[PDB]
């Protein structure tokens, strides 16, 4: 396998599907990569892997914090430390610095650990090298968020801070032998909700040449409408050729609207932690596996869910599991949630493929909002 | 398979090993039973059996409470809810009223649930019907606690009620015909560490006539030395041709000591509980994962352990994940102690069977205490 292959399969409207090919494995497009922060919580990899997923996503931030990036480095790595041996993405820690710790500058920024108080520094270059020490297959550039709403100044000076980022990160990148020949860099799309600036980036990260390009400072509190709007003109602007993730991004109707305005990858906390509070998705919906109408329910969380959670499990026990605040519980609503995030994805894949996937789109809403 | 059969296979001074035939599975004696309160904690039932586990302890008082026996019942029982086909042993809930819950009477005993403040009541009928609605397959007699230390006319006085307990447990169990045609009941010796009373108990309970007989009101703050003088001369006054079953002791060289004086049945929460802090049992002796000088140790929880845990995930990894509190931390440690105990228990019936347990106990001693 290459380092990094991205090849298109088939094509309708502006969603594609396709794979990327890279050298612990190989990535369906669409793809939903769930989120680790030292495990999948409540989670071994295995069922993560069972589930369908082809890719996970590391949080650099929270492992920077423990058990450290040198620590995993000494472990082996990421891989060996989680117990995964296939693609890793890891983000540039960024966000995380801006949403849960505790000075910013040209250079980077300076924070105190929100566990123990410490402190931390990240910047471009120790960003990329903290992504080397932990090995991850494909590294996000270092850039700087930009709050919603944000006037036109602050979203320009910070989309022109983070092309300067976007630069560094990449010179990092390849000045590491062992990084540059093994792992993958995405570039990182900014300009808030302007036409504008979203076009100065894509075409700034064009010109220094990515692997793939996310779009980001969406899902930060705009609405899915006002998400759809950026994401009509924003992503035509990014090379045709290359992947499209869109970050942070996974309500399961957001997924397929994005994938209708040409992305390629997704990743978000939502199945997960919602898994461990008690929501359970469903091709009719959402529901909350608390609420008492469960109580006495032995069907499974949903009637077409291929999981192994759905093929033995029924709603009253994890009702009842949850409810008792038991391990297990957090557990297979976990294991539901994910597999079926990925069940969605193969449904997308499978219907661009065939070219139904408006149709699929159309069917898809109808029943899950009804 | 008969509704009950025990058939001893080997013998070595005191100990013995054999088989407990039911109708849902069978049961390699000396036998550990993993406890579970809703769910074993933090494990999947298929990885329970995984590990060797022939049957599990239900806590008939936790089920009570949450989600509660008629709900259990309405569900299918506790089989089904809990996902788990063979044998299970439900305690007759006494012990964790006395233990954990908030008026005690020749009746039974009226208690304030410890989770709703919500009233609930116990006897001898009473519990061996929230059994039958569980559907158990061993069913324990509902007896009265003796603390530690009691007086001879305290311990008199509750070995003497819970002797007539026995009696109308006996009874209220024989009066369903579908449980005394498909389950088994085992009564339970009290007297605590006084000998002559220890004989009247096991007088009463013989005359009364069980499947088995548990030897109880020990693992109460007694400490090793006088449960083992206290066992010296019990166990030999419960008939000789059924299962003895001491409630509530798992320290491995607890075990092995109960073994040498004629004990067929352990459970106890320790491996799950412990796990889930922290514990981890090795040939070697317990080690605490969360120490420091476990930081960077490559090595397995234990070097000879053949579970799956052991195959794959090093200490280190352990340590963080308990560290940072992830759930995979305490699911790692909870299956790796119930293997280990698992382990344990075989080596302790194939020592039996090739008439070399003497020198096991000691061998198995020296390593642990080394
Ligand atoms: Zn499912
Ligand atoms: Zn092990």
């Amino acid at each position: 396998r290459p380092r990094f292959s991205f090849s298109i399969a088939a094509r309708e409207g502006k969603a594609r599907t396709g794979t990327i090919e890279m050298k612990r494995g190989v990535i369906r497009t669409p793809a939903f990569m769930p989120v680790g922060t030292a495990a999948v919580k409540a989670l071994k990899p295995e069922t993560v892997r069972a589930t369908g997923a082809d890719i996970i996503l590391g949080n650099t931030y929270h492992l920077m914090l423990r058990p450290g990036a040198e620590r995993i480095a000494k472990l082996g790595g990421l891989h060996s430390f989680m117990g995964w041996d296939r693609p890793i993405l890891t983000d540039s820690g960024g966000y995380q610095v801006m949403s849960l710790s505790s000075k910013q500058s040209e250079e980077g920024v300076t924070f105190k650990s929100h566990l123990d108080g410490s402190r931390h520094m990240l910047s471009p270059e120790r960003s990329i090298e903290i992504q080397h020490l932990l090995g991850s297959d494909i590294v996000m550039a270092f850039d700087e968020c930009t709050p919603y709403p944000a006037t036109p100044s602050r979203a320009a000076s910070s989309m022109e801070r983070s092309m300067r980022w976007a630069k560094r990160s990449r010179d990092a990148f390849d000045s590491r032998k062992e990084q540059a020949e093994n792992a993958a860099l995405f570039g990182i799309q900014q300009g808030s909700v302007f036409e504008n600036l979203r076009q100065q980036s894509a075409d700034a990260l064009a010109e220094i040449g990515f692997d793939g390009y996310a779009v980001g400072g969406l899902a930060v509190g705009e609405g899915q409408d006002e998400m759809f709007r950026v994401l009509d003109f924003s992503v035509p602007m990014l090379p045709d050729d290359k992947p499209h993730y869109l970050m942070g991004v996974g309500k399961p109707d957001d997924i397929v609207g994005a994938v209708e305005r040409g992305i390629d990858m997704f990743d978000c906390v939502l199945p997960t932690r919602s898994g461990r509070n008690g929501q359970a998705f469903t091709w009719d919906g959402p529901i909350n596996i608390r609420n008492a109408r469960f109580s006495e329910d032995l069907k499974p969380l949903d009637s077409e869910c291929h999981c192994a959670v759905c093929q033995k499990w029924s709603r009253a026990c994890i009702h009842h599991l949850i409810r008792a605040g038991e391990i297990l519980g957090a557990m297979l609503m976990t294991e539901h949630n994910i597999a079926f995030y990925q069940q969605l994805m193969q449904k997308i894949r499978d219907s661009i493929s065939e070219g139904r996937f408006s149709q699929f789109a159309q069917d898809f809403r109808a029943r899950y909002f009804a």
